[PDB]
C-alpha cells in the first residue's frame, strides 16, 4: 500500500489537473515519499492515504472540490490526513530546493516556480500535488 499510494496519488491529481498522462509525474511523486521517510508514522499515513485515492479513482471525481467533498463524506479522519501529507509535500520542496532541481534537471529558479504554484494551490484548496504537477508541464513544454 506504501508502494501504492504514489500510483493511486500521482493518478488523480493528474485526472483533477487534467495534464497529459506522462511517467515524470509518478517518478516525482515517488521521490517525495521517499524524501518524507528519509519515520513510521508517514509510512503508516501513505498507507492509509492510498486506499483514499484508489477510492477517490474509482468514483466520479473531476475537480478538485469534488476531491474535497469526498473527503468530506469519508470523514473528517481523511480530511485531515490529506491535509497533513499536502503540507507535508510544501515541506519536502520548501526544505531541499536544491536536491529537487538537480533531480528535475532545472534552475532553483524553475524549483521556486514551483513551490509558488504549489503554495498557492493548497491556498486554494486543490492540494499541493495539482500545482506541482501543472507548473512541471509548463516548466518541460
Amino acid at each position: 500500500a506504501v508502494e501504492d499510494f504514489h500510483k493511486y496519488h500521482t493518478a488523480l491529481v493528474v485526472r483533477l489537473a487534467g495534464v497529459p498522462p506522462h511517467e515524470r509525474y509518478e517518478r516525482l511523486d515517488r521521490w517525495i515519499t521517499e524524501q518524507l521517510i528519509y519515520r513510521d508514522e508517514w509510512i503508516d499515513a501513505l498507507a492509509e492515504a492510498a486506499g483514499i485515492f484508489k477510492e477517490a479513482l474509482e468514483r466520479n471525481i473531476t475537480t478538485p472540490e469534488e476531491f474535497n467533498a469526498f473527503l468530506k463524506e469519508k470523514g473528517k479522519r481523511a480530511v485531515d490526513l490529506v491535509a497533513t501529507l499536502t503540507n507535508a509535500y510544501i515541506a519536502v520542496l520548501e526544505g531541499d530546493p536544491e536536491a529537487i532541481a538537480r533531480f528535475l534537471g532545472i534552475s532553483l529558479e524553475e524549483v521556486q516556480e514551483i513551490i509558488d504554484a504549489a503554495r498557492k494551490a493548497v491556498k486554494e484548496g486543490r492540494g499541493a500535488s495539482i500545482g506541482i504537477y501543472t507548473k512541471l508541464r509548463e516548466l518541460e513544454e
